[PDB]
């Protein structure tokens, strides 16, 4: 069996990742903040996918449901506890050793309490507005803030080719609280935010 080693905290933006579905609706289009994409156990510079774990209980976070309506919105449809359980599942199965599934949404929640990307870049005026951002600047406004350098995360668009910040990665150690460096991003040395 395989032991996670480290943690990928994933933020999405919700207003780029609802531009790359260009073929419906989308909930969370309105957004202007950060939410939780998912925890995502590492290991070995992999995310751990699928482990044989318990199937999803929606009533084991019953509790959270609040917080987690606000800061874990789906934002592509409007199901909600779909993407928790998808969540669970391929993600949080891998981690369940150590943090059952009550523990760990309570751990991304907190994490995203601890984590607030857009407050941390305002002082800077470093916060989305549709332009080109340098990767360099934002991991250094993020690492001078939190202390560690982040993961980002960018998509292209097929047809114009430019790139967009969609998501940003706080890495943790496997204890699920000690912030660690990021190493990996997809993000290439500027990008649209
Ligand atoms: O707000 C969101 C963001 C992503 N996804 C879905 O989750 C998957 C991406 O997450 P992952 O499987 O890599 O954890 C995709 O199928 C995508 O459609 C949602 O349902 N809602």
């Amino acid at each position: 069996y395989v032991e996670f080693d480290s943690f990928w905290f994933v933020q999405q933006w919700p207003p780029a990742v609802c531009s790359f579905q260009k073929s419906g609706s989308c909930p969370g289009s309105g957004l202007r903040t950060f939410t939780i994409h998912g925890l995502w156990p590492q290991q070995s510079g992999t995310s751990l996918t699928n482990c044989p774990g318990s199937p999803f209980d929606i009533t084991k976070i019953s509790h959270l449901q609040s917080q987690l309506n606000t800061l874990w919105p789906n934002v592509l449809r409007a199901n909600n506890q779909q993407f928790w359980s998808h969540e669970w599942t391929k993600h949080g199965t891998c981690s369940e050793s150590t943090f059952n599934q009550a523990a760990a949404f309570k751990l991304a929640v907190d994490m995203r309490n601890n984590y607030d990307i857009i407050g941390a870049l305002r002082p800077h005026a470093a916060g989305p507005n549709g332009r080109t951002k340098s990767r360099q600047a934002i991991k250094g406004f993020l690492k001078a803030k939190f202390g560690k350098f982040p993961g980002l995360r960018c998509r292209t668009d097929p047809q114009t080719k430019v790139s967009y910040l969609v998501e940003v990665v706080a890495c943790f150690a496997q204890d699920g609280s000690t912030l660690i460096d990021c190493t990996r991003d997809t993000c290439g040395a500027n990008f649209i935010f």
